[PDB]
């Protein structure tokens, strides 16, 4: 439980190259510098922006240890952390980077296979988180990390102390806007919109729409507009996500079944330019990626 | 069949030497994955062998079956590029081998790690012969360090090359007088390479030719008993070193045996400091998994 999570000492670490930063804090790439070792060891390295005091470390510590303890091919475990005058978390680094970016830099390559198999592990993921009873509170196509092309994981979960303590409004649910309620089938909302920015190859939701108007134009019903490569089976997905009535939405493990069906036949459920030119790496190709990027169980 | 990648000069590159063996030069290496921006750390083996369409065939064959390998304590061969010469890609080793690992922290192994090491070793030769696979040059510089915690044995098979140095200081008697090469050979090797950690690294028969290894073998001489090592440990190397190969261990009795001595490890290895010794604990174990070693184990 506790061996899960890594004390680091300042010295054993080093952040050498800025990644970028987000709503808590600056990504770098590191080196990790095991004692007594000569080898350096790339990893992430998180630093809050804001600094703490040991009694708030005993909160972070808190969190961390359940971050340290997930166990699924499909989302990201904490591995470490250095408690700094600013805290320092340390994680796999992910060469490919997040899903966002990805989606962005390769749009003119990207057929159906890849998008409906990235849905896929991501509902795997969070069904997972559920099954852990963690609501992930962040979840976004930025949040997706890119292990392999073939392989995705969710990331930066959990946050309940960072996010109550202040928000990405336009993949909240309607109910954490208005009232604070996170559960997780407000997380499914923030799924079906992950969903949208793939299936627009990473279009920005509710483009030019202060985040202070977006729960008005929910309740007026107003809701994302159906992507051009998706098919009505794929945009009533994302349209039940979103509905008024939480316990309406999808199920996760709903969503793995009806993506899975969907993955076995993608092109009648996205209708993408070039897509008999692309296809899924051959086993070939994907026993090379695994052997030297990607050897968990997957 | 998939297990192996045909690669293309255009999507790897040789960046800096690591070393040179008996058949070619190892070469730190990136990766390109056509279409990415990435750069992935490759091990390449140039070999000094020249490659004839007739010969590639031959190679082709052997590198099959390298990449078929499925075993926490042996390195699969991963992909293979035949052009001039032959260059043969596997997973980058930061660590390095065994052998330069343990005389570069002489002074800081404890018995912990040299038993656990016998055991991994022991487990991937029980898994060549299994696979009905001989090594023919197993040497504590063919076991590679993935994590200080766990090791793979490497570059084995190589009946075609060793069949055209010879490593007669690491080999069977019945080896050195006629060739003759089996599971119950790799015995033998497998004695010599843990001799070799036991010493931290000491060089066999030094100073001795090796053509006068086989002299000094059949009148009964044998490596000495390493400091350290109680006599239940020495005794399972003079063993290994038996005339009569079939009166050897076979590796899946060593498995047995030396992890029944990793359970209590200071009665069989006797090392100054052993208990200021760092032993592998699994807050590191769980850290050093996730960051380089995700494999089952
Ligand atoms: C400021 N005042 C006082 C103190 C309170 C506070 C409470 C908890 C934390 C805390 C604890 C643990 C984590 C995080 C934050 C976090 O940001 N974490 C990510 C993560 O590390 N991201 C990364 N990116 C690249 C490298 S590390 C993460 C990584 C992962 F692998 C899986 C899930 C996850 O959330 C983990 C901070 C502050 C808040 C209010
Ligand atoms: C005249 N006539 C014609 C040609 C004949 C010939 C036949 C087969 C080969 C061949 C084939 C395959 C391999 C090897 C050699 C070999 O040296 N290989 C190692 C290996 O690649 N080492 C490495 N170090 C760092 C990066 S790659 C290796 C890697 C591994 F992961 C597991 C086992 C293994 O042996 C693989 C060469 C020549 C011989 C003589
Ligand atoms: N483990 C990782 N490996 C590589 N890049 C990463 C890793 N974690 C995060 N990044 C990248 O580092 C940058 C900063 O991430 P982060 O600070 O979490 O901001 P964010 O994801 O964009 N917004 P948010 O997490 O919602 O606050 C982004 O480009 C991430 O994709
Ligand atoms: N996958 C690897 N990762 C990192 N270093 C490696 C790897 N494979 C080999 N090396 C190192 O590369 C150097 C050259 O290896 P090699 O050419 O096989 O010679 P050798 O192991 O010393 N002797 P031999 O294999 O018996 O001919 C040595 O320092 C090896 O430890
Ligand atoms: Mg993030
Ligand atoms: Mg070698």
């Amino acid at each position: 439980n506790q061996a899960l999570l890594r004390i680091l000492k300042e010295t054993e670490f080093k952040k050498i190259k800025v990644l970028g930063s987000g709503a808590f804090g600056t990504v770098y790439k590191g080196l990790w510098i095991p004692e007594g070792e000569k080898v350096k060891i790339p990893v992430a390295i998180k630093e809050l922006r804001e600094a703490t005091s040991p009694k708030a470390n005993k909160e972070i510590l808190d969190e961390a240890y359940v971050m340290a303890s997930v166990d699924n091919p499909h989302v990201c475990r904490l591995l470490g952390i250095c408690l700094t005058s600013t805290v320092q978390l340390i994680m796999q680094l992910m060469p490919f980077g997040c899903l966002l970016d990805y989606v962005r830099e390769h749009k003119d390559n990207i057929g159906s296979q890849y998008l409906l198999n990235w849905c896929v592990q991501i509902a795997k993921g969070m069904n997972y988180l559920e099954d852990r009873r963690l609501v992930h509170r962040d979840l976004a196509a930025r949040n997706v990390l890119v292990k392999t092309p073939q392989h995705v994981k969710i990331t930066d979960f959990g946050l309940a102390k960072l996010l109550g303590a202040e928000v990405p409004i336009k993949w909240m649910a309607l109910e954490s806007i208005l009232h604070r309620i996170y559960t997780h089938q407000s997380d499914v909302w923030s799924y079906g919109v992950t969903v949208w920015e793939l299936m627009t190859f990473g279009s920005k939701p509710y483009d030019g729409i202060p985040a202070s108007e977006i729960s008005s134009i929910l309740e007026k019903g107003e809701r994302l507009p159906q992507p051009p490569i998706c098919t009505i089976d794929v945009y009533m997905i994302m349209r039940k996500c979103w509905m008024i009535d939480a316990d309406s939405r999808p199920k996760f493990r709903e969503l793995i079944i009806e993506f899975s069906k969907m993955a076995r036949d993608p092109q009648r459920y996205l209708v993408i330019q070039g897509d008999e030119r692309m296809h899924l790496p051959s086993p070939t190709d994907s026993n090379f990626y695994r052997a030297l990027m990607d050897e968990e169980d997957m």
